[PDB]
């Protein structure tokens, strides 16, 4: 059926050097959606460092070409920082909720979270608020990542996975979350 997902990417020039691995991840994650359209499943970008940058809205297009190559050229630009709480808001409130881009009512929006650093402030609230809101919160927790820390939310329990390491222990992480996209539809 139907699914609008937003993903959530840390993208800093600290983290560059990591780009083209995290470019095959989601590619694999935007396959396990199927088709996309207006009918069918549709994709959104935020990337954040210290500060939140929203890259391309729900319906920016279908065209899994042109979507794929969004992805290729993701800024990897700022300065340090890993503020995952302003990104999770900001995501929600002009990219997720039902007033934001391309938003389709009665269709399940889905929060794909990926992590590579420890978290710095809080991601309980924003998190929580957007399950309140009727959003699906899942997060990938690459090698670098904290594994507990998006564990211990208590708000209800996300979906989590955690790479440990960057060869088959990630691969097994994102086929587990791109079966889980799979289900959120
Ligand atoms: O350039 C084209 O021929 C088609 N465009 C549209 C998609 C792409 O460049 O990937
Ligand atoms: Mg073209
Ligand atoms: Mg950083």
């Amino acid at each position: 059926g139907p699914v609008d997902v937003v993903f959530l990417l840390h993208a800093t020039r600290d983290n560059a050097h990591n780009a083209e691995a995290v470019r095959r991840v989601l590619e694999r994650l935007v396959s396990a959606l199927g088709p996309l359209g207006p009918q069918a499943a549709q994709v959104g970008l935020l990337t954040y460092s210290h500060r939140p940058s929203p890259l391309f809205p729900l319906n920016s297009s279908h065209d899994l070409g042109i979507i794929l190559r969004k992805i290729r050229d993701i800024p990897y630009v700022d300065p340090s920082g890993n503020n995952l709480g302003t990104a999770v808001t900001t995501a929600h409130r002009y990219l997720l909720a039902s007033n934001a881009p391309g938003r389709r009512q009665q269709v399940p929006g889905v929060m794909v979270l990926l992590v590579d650093e420890p978290l710095r402030g809080d991601i309980l609230s924003p998190i929580r608020e957007a399950q309140t809101s009727g959003l699906k919160v899942m997060a990938l927790s690459l090698v670098g990542a904290d594994p507990e820390q998006l564990r211990r939310l208590a708000t209800d329990p996300i979906q989590n996975f955690f790479a440990v390491d960057n060869g088959p222990g990630l691969d097994r992480a994102v086929s587990d979350l791109a079966v889980a996209l799979c289900q959120a539809a």
